[PDB]
């Protein structure tokens, strides 16, 4: 009740990016839709499933769809909105493909509208522009949005919100100070939402279980929420993470605390990061014993 949406991450269809196109059960998976079923009955509504541009649709931004590939994808993003929760298709890439900077307003357009054509009925999916735009010219980056947000549209993906993300990894603490830009983006639809990160560590990668101090999170997102109140704007922070330990848990429990009292504007929140492959990752939310499991599912559960 505290927000409108608060899941989790679902990694695992994104992994291996040096392989490509790469192998199933080998450099990359699909999520489990049982573990995900658990975090459902848990009362997580909303789950982001990172999958790689250069295979859902390979050598060109304007080609086809890997028929395998999506269907893999789909099957999880399907399996989630059958069971009533939303699921953000989210193309991680931080804004290259090929390794290269995505410069062309035409092509990312047209990626957008063959992959939001398969989505263009489900009022439960979420689309993502992009994960974390970084080192890129910002009229570039915004411009790209804008592109993304055509292509949904003009494949006749109405219903469903648009998660846009900024330049220097989206994050919430720079986003006053490299982001402003993106205010003047626009949709058809009305529908947009500013998907900012947050980790607590020193540099804010989220490669650590050490958090600066028991406070960083919300001193992290006070210019973020003034800049979405301010512009009439809303937001969500696609990812967040601590590690296990009670400096990290005060400082995420301050961060959320912050954001639900200003959820006029704060949507939700999802943690980073669920899904089958993550083993004894610092942050994984994956049933029965991710070390984030264990030490952040009840207290995520009490702003259920
Ligand atoms: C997907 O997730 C499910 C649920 O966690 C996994 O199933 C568990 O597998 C263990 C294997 O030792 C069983 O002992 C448990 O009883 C299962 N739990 C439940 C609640 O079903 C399953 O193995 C996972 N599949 C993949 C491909 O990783
Ligand atoms: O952890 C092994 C796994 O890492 C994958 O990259 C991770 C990275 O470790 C993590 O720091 C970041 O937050 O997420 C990415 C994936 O989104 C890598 O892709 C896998 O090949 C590897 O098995
Ligand atoms: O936000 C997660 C993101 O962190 C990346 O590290 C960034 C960091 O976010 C930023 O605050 C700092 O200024 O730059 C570093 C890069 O050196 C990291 O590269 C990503 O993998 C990760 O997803």
């Amino acid at each position: 009740s505290s927000f409108e949406w608060f899941g989790s991450n679902e990694s695992g269809a994104e992994f291996g990016s040096g392989n490509i196109p790469g192998v199933e059960g080998t450099d990359y998976t699909f999520p489990n839709t049982t573990a995900i079923q658990i975090l459902i009955d848990a009362g997580m509504n909303i789950f982001r499933v990172p999958f790689l541009m250069e295979r859902m649709i390979p050598t060109e931004m304007t080609g086809s769809l890997d028929t395998a590939y999506f269907e893999g994808y789909s099957e999880v993003i399907n399996y989630i909105t059958g069971k009533g929760a939303h699921a953000v298709v989210d193309p991680h890439n931080f804004g290259r493909y090929y390794g290269t900077p995505i410069s062309s307003t035409s092509d990312f357009q047209t990626f957008w509208s063959t992959l939001a054509s398969q989505f263009k009925s489900n009022d439960l999916v979420i689309f993502d522009t992009n994960n974390e735009y970084h080192d890129m010219d910002e009229s570039v980056v915004v411009a790209l949005n804008q592109a993304a947000i055509d292509g949904i549209r003009d494949a006749g993906a109405t219903t469903q919100y648009i998660f846009v993300e900024g330049n220097a990894y989206s994050g919430a603490w720079t986003w006053t100070t490299y982001n402003t830009a993106m205010v003047n983006l626009t949709d058809p639809s009305d529908l947009i939402v500013y998907e900012m990160h947050q980790y607590l560590d020193s540099d804010g990668s989220g490669t650590s279980d050490q958090c600066v101090s028991s406070t960083v999170g919300q001193e992290r997102v006070v210019d973020a929420t003034t800049w979405l109140q301010s512009n009439g704007k809303l937001g969500i922070l696609g990812e967040f993470a601590g590690g296990a330990n009670s400096v990290c848990e005060e400082a995420v429990e301050g961060m959320l605390d912050y954001l639900a009292e200003n959820s006029d504007v704060w949507l939700g929140a999802s943690w980073w990061s669920a899904g089958p492959w993550w083993q004894d990752y610092i942050y994984s939310m994956e049933p029965p014993n991710g070390i984030a499991y264990e030490s952040y599912l009840s207290i995520l559960e009490t702003y259920f």
